């Protein structure tokens, strides 16, 4: 037993990661195939103009200005277009390493592997939930843009984040592998501000439902609610409404538990009520909402069918 | 900026798990050149007594009862010997993906990376430190065992740790790769309990400087105090006692933070007194004592050396 934030290995990841250098500016790359994807603000340097215009500067861009390393081993660029956010580098060598992989753009409420690099060089990694407004809350230092970050299905590496920038808020915020920013975000050098944020209800009560499941049940009651009385009193906590989608999601945790969706939203409104009462649920003196469903049957297992 | 339970890149790990099978127990297994290392319970059968004879059954084993497979493909055993708890298979293959590695032994307040696994099939990664009553609170089923535990170091894996089993209290004991278990505990069933946890005074100094550095600064105050003074309020508290050998390793967090050790440690004592007073540090509501200060040092830009 047990429950902690737990990342995807990201060995297949590992293998696609390259250093991508235009002038005296370094990030890291996405090495797939013969192309090498990666933020477009690498074409950025000190001496450009205020508030620069890629479109722009991309012109005076050639291929050999990109310097794409794998290891010790140089990249030959070979063509360069620019979709939207991201590079895409289209190099003569196709990573012998590319994993089966598809290009995803994942809901606010959903977690995903990060892969944080720097230089072309794997650092570490960690489970991010991509928040409500639209940010995540990573660890990121300069050098760190082009990370990405993904989930594994099966044999299938899904791609759904590469990161860019930090807000001055401290938290962070990037693309799909499309260059799509997530959120009313630019890699821009304009004032850019996170909105307000929300709990995300579905994932407190999986994370209580892995708490029962490990044995912490001090919060469970008797008690049961309905969806609209829980969601009045949710809605008065900042915790985003929960929809009937929601409730069935934590079908599988109720059927493993015994313990009913409604009847987990009672003690849930109590927690909220009353707060934690000094206790602590796994570890935790806060309520966890970066954990989904899945992530916790994926920790768990199902072990009513035997 | 930020900071976060981060976890090294597990590819030079997945590369060398792999499934280990004697009668109907399945455990996994560390395939580094031409040796597998698994836990020496993989050959019980609660068909057994209980109080097992390792020793005996190795000599009834022969290599064909241990079935290895690296992936689909088998690696026959043409040895098999038992050295304190660990089992070593000879095989007949050597492991072409094997890295650099040492084996080490972690010390108490160190932490490591974990690569949870089932059926020689990783699943996750997260970090976990040695606690100085020599358990981890790690997320492991059965099944889980032979899981390792790792940290790198250039391009070298120390392998520090195998997990074996959960004491009564939900937190996992283990050895490391020559068998020895961490902690006074043997891998039998017997009634054993771990001793009173201490938190890790020098860590949550390490934490509390990585919240300075991130951001988080209310706790701070112009007050001061001593070493042995500081240890008074702690060592009633369930703290480590802090020891110069401690403020030492405090250096270059105190040199980028321009706080010295004792001044931390003055905050420090009036967190353990007040509380925090529905305060978070980090976002986090309580004292996180399992980042080292060697751990905050690689989530830091350090502005000294240019």
């Amino acid at each position: 037993s047990g429950f902690r934030k737990m990342a995807f290995p990201s060995g297949k990841v590992e293998g696609c990661m390259v250093q991508v250098t235009c002038g005296t500016t370094t990030l890291n790359g996405l090495w797939l195939d013969d192309v090498v994807y990666c933020p477009r603000h690498v074409i950025c340097t000190s001496e450009d103009m205020l508030n620069p215009n890629y479109e722009d500067l991309l012109i005076r861009k050639s291929n050999h200005n990109f310097l794409v390393q794998a290891g010790n081993v140089q990249l030959r660029v070979i063509g360069h277009s620019m979709q939207n956010c991201v590079l895409k580098l289209k190099v003569d060598t196709a990573n012998p390493k590319t994993p089966k992989y598809k290009f995803v753009r994942i809901q606010p409420g959903q977690t995903f592997s990060v892969l944080a690099c720097y230089n072309g060089s794997p650092s570490g990694v960690y489970q991010c939930a991509m928040r409500p407004n639209f940010t995540i809350k990573g660890s990121f230092l300069n050098g760190s843009a082009g990370s990405v970050g993904f989930n594994i299905d099966y044999d299938c590496v899904s791609f759904c984040y590469m990161h860019h920038m930090e807000l001055p808020t401290g938290v962070h915020a990037g693309t799909d592998l499309e260059g799509n920013f997530y959120g009313p975000f630019v890699d821009r050098q304009t004032a850019q501000a996170a909105g307000t944020d929300t709990t995300i209800t579905v994932n407190v009560l999986a994370w209580l439902y892995a708490a029962v499941i490990n044995g912490d049940r001090w919060f469970l009651n008797r008690f049961t609610t309905t969806l609209n009385d829980f969601n009045l009193v949710a809605m008065k906590y900042n915790y985003e409404p929960l929809t009937q989608d929601h409730v069935d999601i934590l079908g599988p945790l109720s059927a493993q538990t015994g313990i009913a969706v409604l009847d987990m939203c009672a003690s849930l409104k109590e927690l909220l009520q009353n707060g934690m009462n000094g206790r602590t649920i796994l570890g935790s003196a806060l309520l966890e909402d970066e954990f989904t469903p899945f992530d916790v049957v994926r920790q768990c297992t199902f072990t009513r069918l035997q």
